[PDB]
């Protein structure tokens, strides 16, 4: 629900995020984290299902924060993937992936995973990235990396309940480390366009590695809006690798 | 933590598991699930760090349940990876991976992810799998699949804080589907042996696909024992693909 989502949400750690849900499925806002290498507000962007199911399922959504602002750069990004559940005790229940830019030797250790629950009640490489990317599955990701750390574009998926292009939005570390680490980034796609609504959203969290064989290596979370009884099985997890060379 | 871990644990869904922690780092017991395609008890096996850190960190552990018993076969396995925290309100905080055996075309949708918290107080044999497997990183997994769905063996890791062999235990679906879906399975390694103790455990959850190029395609969770303040960053996630050819 657009009115249900917009506002201020608090999670179990004490972090805060303020979000505006646009009528078109956009999420925009700021996140302030009570833990980790973080200080003050960080830009957040994401998507949500603007036509959720009426059988009582939650509303699938996700969003991304690149942990760079004017005070700090943690060379990392987090994506939350989850669902909004309305009512007197409204909640956003998520799982998240936190990727650090790493050397290729430490990439196997690059991604933390966790869960966050948010309530309305306060508790007690721009050039390298911009362009067209191809997954091992055959689908396609066209993205523009802004100078501010914005990612914007469209995703065309070769598999699943999906058809034609979907809007994508995300963030990336716009001042990566120079020691050969990759560039942390993430983005979200809500699987609703003018042709289909799969009542679901995916977030990819990962890092860009430049050079002769440039890659975006990601892990992803796909959450479906579910009833509360089915929520334990609402989130799929996977990995995906994108290259600039269209596969065979 | 042998005495602390052993006994009966309840999670927020109403599921129950009973476990015995052995002195060597073994976990053995049964899991009864309050949700999903499950009914009565299922065998569980796993590992835990039998010499945790004394600074107050939790105790890393993991375990596997293949969702097949004499009453049902859900063609699936779950691994929980997490850490035991002792004291007046002892808990086991986990994240879990549930893999279903799927066709190749559906494999991208094969693995659910979630989190479970357990407390002590109740709330209100495949010839295909057995052998040596090699990951894209260079490390090595030697396993014996028992006829009862047991997995036992040793894991030798080519990366991280590890050296030589570590004990592994796990489970697999011993009566898979014959439509060409993979065989669901999972296993645990606690990263402690006679040479190193990394105070951590990894669980792989995934599926075995047979034939000319047999593979085990997995996703894994690596949990480190942490302080309560650092618990939010205790678990790494990744994927690993194993083949029979080095």
């Amino acid at each position: 629900d657009q009115a249900g989502i917009t506002g201020t949400w608090y999670n179990q750690l004490g972090s805060t995020f303020i979000v505006t849900a646009g009528a078109d499925g956009a999420l925009t806002g700021t996140y302030e984290s009570a833990v980790g290498n973080a200080e003050s507000r960080y830009v957040l962007t994401g998507r949500y299902d603007s036509a959720p199911a009426t059988d009582g399922s939650g509303t699938a959504l996700g969003w991304t924060v690149a942990w760079k602002n004017n005070y700090r750069n943690a060379h990392s990004a987090t994506t939350w993937s989850g669902q909004y559940v309305g009512g007197a005790e409204a909640r956003i229940n998520t799982q998240w992936l936190l990727t650090s830019g790493t050397t290729e030797a430490n990439a196997w250790a690059s991604t933390l995973v966790g869960h966050d629950t948010f309530t309305k009640v306060k508790p007690s490489d721009q050039a390298g990235i911009t362009g067209t990317w191809y997954a091992q599955l055959g689908d396609t990701f066209i993205v523009t990396a802004g100078a501010d750390g914005a990612l914007t574009g469209t995703y065309v998926t070769a598999r699943g309940n999906a058809e034609s292009r979907y809007v994508l939005t995300g963030r990336y570390d716009s001042a990566p480390a120079t020691d050969g680490s990759g560039t942390a980034l993430g983005w979200t796609v809500a699987w609703k366009n003018n042709y289909r609504n799969a009542h679901s959203a995916t977030t990819w969290s990962g890092q860009y590695v430049g050079g002769a064989e440039a890659r975006i290596n990601t892990q992803w979370l796909l959450t479906r809006g579910t009833t509360e009884a089915n929520a334990w099985k609402s989130t799929l997890v996977g990995c995906a690798t994108f290259t600039k060379v269209k596969p065979s």
